[PDB]
């Protein structure tokens, strides 16, 4: 296998969506941009 990170430690936001983690909570907000603006205004239905 192959898994590299900062090492132990868990963090106090978590992206309640998809399952990531994030540091500040800035951070996390500026992440959900995915799940809310994914596809633009077209016959897309989410
Ligand atoms: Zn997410």
């Amino acid at each position: 296998g192959s898994s590299g990170s900062s090492g132990t430690g868990e963090r106090p936001y978590i992206c309640t969506v998809c399952g990531k983690a994030f540091t500040d909570r800035s951070n996390l907000i500026k992440h959900q941009k995915i799940h809310t603006g994914e596809k633009p205004s077209g016959p897309s239905s989410g």
